């Protein structure tokens, strides 16, 4: 019964919210287990979400098929999709592209799929909507060519399936189009690959602080993001200071217990053999040995907080010196703007190149904040690393 994060993406007036309403409905009349059929009113008039200091407008919805339980996310505004995806309100494990068969792919449709590659969304599949209105069959055929050629150039594939649906007629109970969105949810079931168990990910916990206890005890604290660790297994601290450390954890303890295994998500304290207190910093990470290494230069995709959200006032140029909150620490780096971009306004999303004065353990698809002395001015995700 795996849990999966998906969402509808596409142009405005193309019927993303309708299909989301149809999807939840089609499974609620067809399942006692599936949650309340949500109506267009409460999905379209989406609530307001504030995460990491950024304001969003996101509609969360849950439903489950017989193969997976899903966590669906929809937004009203296009910019909200820019916000959500880059700032991770939906660490999406799949995505449903919505292409209205009347218009076809529009700038956002390309912009959404493009941005899907920037944040590492593994799969995108297509829901050819509004087929209740298109007479011509060979027009529909071509509408599939433009898309499948949009998804092919953005490193996706022919493997991804296009499903002609009607988000309206299925929503209105028409058994011919109700079955159409039914096939979608089976494609959704099989096409999107199974998202890895956060337990089965390789071990990773960011360091939060460090103290001296007993005589030989130098505890490190943090909440495990990835994986689990067995007591006395070698770990690897990763580069707030320039070097790469290596030590064998000798005791893990959560609250009253002193476990031999800490799970992903647990607030845990790790006692270590072979380093002292002055060898560990916030933002350092205790990885499984050799799984991850710390880089210094990378290529990211960042969203800048706008005037209305308390974002930066002056636009910034190359050789911009902010801090980058990679995990539990603010590391200062310098910017180079992409060829063609001379200035970054508030509001603007952009690709970006960054050189850090520090080394930081990082992988692609890692959220980070951009701050002016603690005050966050933006956020983003790693897209490409260099050196
Ligand atoms: N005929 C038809 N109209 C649709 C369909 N899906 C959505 N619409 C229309 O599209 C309009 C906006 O739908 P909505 O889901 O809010 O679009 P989005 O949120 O921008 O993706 C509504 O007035 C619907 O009547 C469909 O499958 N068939
Ligand atoms: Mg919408």
């Amino acid at each position: 019964k795996p849990h999966v994060n998906i969402g509808t993406i596409g142009h405005v007036d193309h019927g993303k919210t309708t299909l989301t309403a149809a999807i939840t409905k089609v499974l609620h009349d067809k399942f006692p287990d599936l949650n309340e059929t949500k109506a267009f009113d409460q999905i379209d008039n989406a609530p307001e979400e504030r995460q990491r200091g950024i304001t969003i407008n996101i509609a969360h919805v849950e439903y489950q098929t017989d193969k997976r339980h899903y966590a669906h996310v929809d937004a009203p505004g296009h910019a909200d999709y820019i916000k959500n995806m880059i700032t991770g309100a939906a660490q999406m494990d799949g995505a449903i592209l919505v292409v209205a068969a009347t218009d076809g792919p529009m700038p956002q449709t390309r912009e959404h799929v493009l941005l899907a590659r920037q944040v590492g969304v593994p799969y995108i599949l297509v829901a050819l909507n509004k087929a209740d209105a298109v007479d011509d069959e060979e027009l529909l055929e071509l509408v599939e060519m433009e898309v499948r050629e949009l998804l092919a150039a953005q490193e996706f594939d022919e493997d991804a399936p296009v499903v002609r649906v009607s988000a309206l007629k299925a929503l209105e109970g028409d058994a011919k189009w109700v079955a159409s969105v039914e096939e979608l949810m089976n494609a959704v079931d099989e096409s999107i690959p199974d998202p890895v168990r956060e337990t089965d990910k390789p071990f990773l916990m960011p360091v939060e602080d460090v103290f001296t206890i007993t005589g030989r005890g130098t505890v490190v604290t943090g909440r495990v993001e990835r994986g689990v660790i067995n007591v006395n297994e070698e770990v690897e601290i990763v580069g707030i200071r320039p070097s790469t450390t290596k030590t064998t954890v000798t005791g893990v303890e959560m609250f009253r217990k002193l476990l031999d295994q800490g799970q992903a998500g647990d607030n845990v304290g790790l006692l270590l053999r072979g380093v002292k207190r002055e060898d560990v910093e916030r933002g350092q990470v205790v990885t499984k040995p050799g799984t991850t290494t710390p880089h210094t230069e990378f290529e990211g995709q960042v969203y800048i907080l706008s005037k209305d959200e308390g974002g930066r006032h002056t636009p910034f140029f190359n050789n911009y010196r902010p801090q980058f909150y990679f995990r539990t620490t603010d590391v200062t780096g310098v910017v180079t703007l992409p060829e063609g971009t001379e200035m970054v306004m508030p509001g603007d999303n952009t690709n970006i190149s960054v050189k850090l004065i520090q080394p930081v353990a990082m992988d692609e698809g890692l959220r980070f904040a951009i701050r002016e002395g603690g005050r966050t001015v933006g956020a983003g995700r790693v897209t490409k690393i260099i050196k």
